[PDB]
C-alpha cells in the first residue's frame, strides 16, 4: 500500500488530517517543519512506528501498529505533502 492509502488503513485519521490541526498536527504542517532537515524521512518513521512526544507540544502520539516499511512509507508520503 502507498501512504495516502496507509493513512486511512492505519489509525491516522483519528488523529491527523492532512490539513487541518487535529489531536496531532496537520500532515502538511510536519511537511513543512522538516523540509530541507537531512535524514527528516528515518526520523519520522520511527516517530510514526514508536511514538514521540514534546515536538508539537504536550499530548503524545502513542506507538502505531505498522512495520519498518509501512512506517518509512508513511514517513515519505508525509515529507511529500505539499
Ligand atoms: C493520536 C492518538 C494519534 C494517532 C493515532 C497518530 N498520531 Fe501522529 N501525532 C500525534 C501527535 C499528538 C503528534 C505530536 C507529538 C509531539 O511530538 O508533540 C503526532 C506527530 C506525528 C508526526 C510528526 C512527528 C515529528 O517528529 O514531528 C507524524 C509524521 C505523524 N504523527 C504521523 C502519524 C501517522 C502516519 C499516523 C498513523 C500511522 C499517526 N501519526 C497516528 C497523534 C497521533
Ligand atoms: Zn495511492
Ligand atoms: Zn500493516
Amino acid at each position: 500500500q502507498d501512504g495516502e492509502a496507509l493513512f486511512k488503513s492505519k489509525p491516522c485519521a483519528a488523529c491527523h488530517s492532512i490539513d487541518a490541526k487535529m489531536v496531532g498536527p496537520a500532515l502538511k504542517e510536519v511537511a513543512a517543519k522538516y523540509a530541507g532537515q537531512e535524514g527528516a524521512a528515518d526520523l519520522l518513521a520511527g516517530h510514526i512506528k514508536n511514538g514521540t512526544q514534546g515536538n508539537w507540544g504536550p499530548i503524545p502520539m502513542p506507538p502505531n501498529p505498522v512495520t519498518e516499511e509501512e512506517a518509512k512509507t508513511l514517513a515519505e508520503w508525509v515529507l511529500s505533502l505539499k
